[PDB]
């Protein structure tokens, strides 16, 4: 019926940071009358969604071969 | 009934400092024929009070001045 009481996470991410590769799959989420409070917080769960998949990537894509053969020569 | 007896105190702040700010705070202070030590006491209380808030006024600056989201890109 109720949940946790929501974090501090002050400031707004997009506004600050609007430079990062995320943003136009971060912008696709808009409300069908949704109100502010509830569409930020559903805006906050997307872009740490979005961040973590993109963080998993970043970690996935340097694990296949931490060294590589190829780079001997190299 | 009585008090302790005073500190030390050696010397007048305000006049060895005028570079100093909140002294245009100090500046009106009601002597209506206060004594020559009275009024000097009255200028330790008032000026430590004046420092007081000066400090905590700039404490709470000083945390609510955390390292910000634009201090990051700047």
């Amino acid at each position: 019926a109720r949940r946790l009481p929501k974090p501090t996470l002050q400031g707004r991410l997009e506004a600050d940071f609007p430079d990062s590769p995320l943003l136009p799959k971060f912008q696709e989420l808009n409300q069908n009358n949704l109100p502010n409070d509830v569409f930020r917080e559903a805006q906050r769960s997307y872009l740490v969604f979005l961040t973590s998949q993109f963080c998993y990537e970043e970690y996935v894509q340097r694990t296949f071969g931490v060294p590589r053969r190829q780079r001997a020569i190299d």
